């Protein structure tokens, strides 16, 4: 992933204000209630039929602030992220074999839960900043497939 | 397209609140801004080599306004995409050459300018909604290449 | 769909000559080597460890059969897609939740074993047309996504 | 790309059959002629009306061999593909603006005509290992927009 000085500064001034408890629950939810194909690969989570059901399961929320971290990770490591998610790269791939493609769906609604989010401050060049790095952690995450 | 009567009151709702000087120059930027291959489509536009050129150039917000304007057609006639656009479909696949993809990613840049552009309004269901109307939209641009 | 009237009669003339006992298997255990994560869907099957171990499954081979006669009904009705894989599409979808994009990744499985079995029969245009026919499938086999 | 020892040596054992005249003028015709937008880049090669026009077309035919000519010297070189193709990146990417998607395209083309070419050589672990090398391929070409 290759940013400018000016872009890293940007998105990590952004990424200091995200209520990390909370964008990520928002960040799954979103996920599932969007792209419905990807809900199951969480049925042990429990209710999931309506939006009102996913967007209000805990385990949801839970998960999220715990996807939210790992990407608090490859932000602070945009040199190596193959190797930050090296680990997650195994369980997703070969344990719960993940479509690649749901990667990047995941990065899609992040960029669009933060536009949401941080209006007028979400601007065309953080918006192109954080795409890259959405990609970057998406690619990070399919290697054991490559 | 798909909406049920819930997500389709929803849709046109606040469609009917859209500012479309906003939103199309926003979203039309933001394409050129972060898919740069995308500029070699507008050369005729002139200064487009900087994200500030880019947002700046009152041709881009022009032409913001005309995307916009066919989508509220679109938007009227969600039991016709395809009819709706046909010339459109002809003009971008026949004429431009305009890759199937790039039609998918500017539905996507829309959708993140909608989040950005109703904050609160903009929930899960509703976010569900607009993605199928897209999705909709994209696969009625690229019916040529069918 | 649309096909020339050149494309029709040399798109028919080639699946006439497919051997449906033994294209779909090809077709579908292909599908599960290359593109791993699609096993996952394959619940009842057994052992898909090995290239060998899915190629020669005999639930591989009878499932590849039945996929391939639904691909023919597909070909049969070009004019009606939709209502064709009606009740196909809401089992993929409803019940099974299988990505949009796997339902892309077997049609392009499917040409490239065709482009195998009939190697120079396998023109340019032949191709171009079984392209836009997978394609088709594809789309409507995601409709209840839409 | 992560090819075992088995995998290696059935590729380069198979690329070394290869009619390194011919299968790139296959390739990008074929790439013409099924994903017509990409006619937009080689408008210069002259007349690209039709299949017949293009698989004639002997600019098409020489830049053809150019292009194979890359795409053995990625397979010599599995473990530095970023490096092997760093200015062919920039060529693509910044002065041809060129969208990612169609590199991948072009990979997948060339998988379907070996299958052509090499009927029953090309076995599943073979399709499997040759996607693994495409697909990295297309990465290290589009690493200017990462
Ligand atoms: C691309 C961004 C993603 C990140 C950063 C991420 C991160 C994580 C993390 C940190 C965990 C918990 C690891 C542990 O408990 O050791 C996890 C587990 C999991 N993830 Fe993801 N993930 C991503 C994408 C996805 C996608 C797209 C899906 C499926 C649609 C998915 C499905 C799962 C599942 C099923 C689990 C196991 C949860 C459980 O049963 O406890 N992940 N992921
Ligand atoms: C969401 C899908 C899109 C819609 C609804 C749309 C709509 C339109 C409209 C209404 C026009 C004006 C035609 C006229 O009145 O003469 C136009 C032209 C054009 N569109 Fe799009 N468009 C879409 C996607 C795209 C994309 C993805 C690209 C390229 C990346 C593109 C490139 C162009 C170009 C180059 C023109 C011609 C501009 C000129 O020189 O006049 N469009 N489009
Ligand atoms: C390209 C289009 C496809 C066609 C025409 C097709 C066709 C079929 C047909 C005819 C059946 C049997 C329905 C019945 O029970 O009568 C079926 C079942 C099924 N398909 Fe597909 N399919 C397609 C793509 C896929 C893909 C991409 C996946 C997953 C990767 C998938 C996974 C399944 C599963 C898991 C079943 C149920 C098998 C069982 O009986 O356990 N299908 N499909
Ligand atoms: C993905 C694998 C690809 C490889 C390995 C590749 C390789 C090459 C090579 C070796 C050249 C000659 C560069 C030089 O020495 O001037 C070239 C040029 C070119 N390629 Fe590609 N290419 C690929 C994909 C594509 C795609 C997908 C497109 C557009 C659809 C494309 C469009 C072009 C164009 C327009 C030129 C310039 C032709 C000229 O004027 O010489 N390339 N490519």
């Amino acid at each position: 992933v290759h940013l400018t000085p000016e872009e890293k500064s940007a998105v990590t001034a952004l990424w200091g204000k995200v209520n990390v408890d909370e964008v990520g629950g928002e960040a799954l939810g979103r996920l599932l209630v969007v792209y419905p194909w990807t809900q199951r690969f969480f049925e042990s989570f429990g209710d999931l039929s309506t939006p009102d059901a996913v967007m209000g399961n805990p385990k949801v929320k839970a998960h999220g602030k715990k996807v939210l971290g790992a990407f608090s990770d490859g932000l602070a490591h945009l040199d190596n992220l193959k190797g930050t998610f090296a680990t997650l790269s195994e369980l997703h791939c070969d344990k719960l074999h993940v479509d690649p493609e749901n990667f990047r769906l995941l990065g899609n609604v992040l960029v669009c839960v933060l536009a949401h989010h941080f209006g007028k401050e979400f601007t065309p060049p953080v918006q192109a900043a954080y795409q890259k790095v959405v990609a970057g952690v998406a690619n990070a995450l399919a290697h054991k497939y490559h």
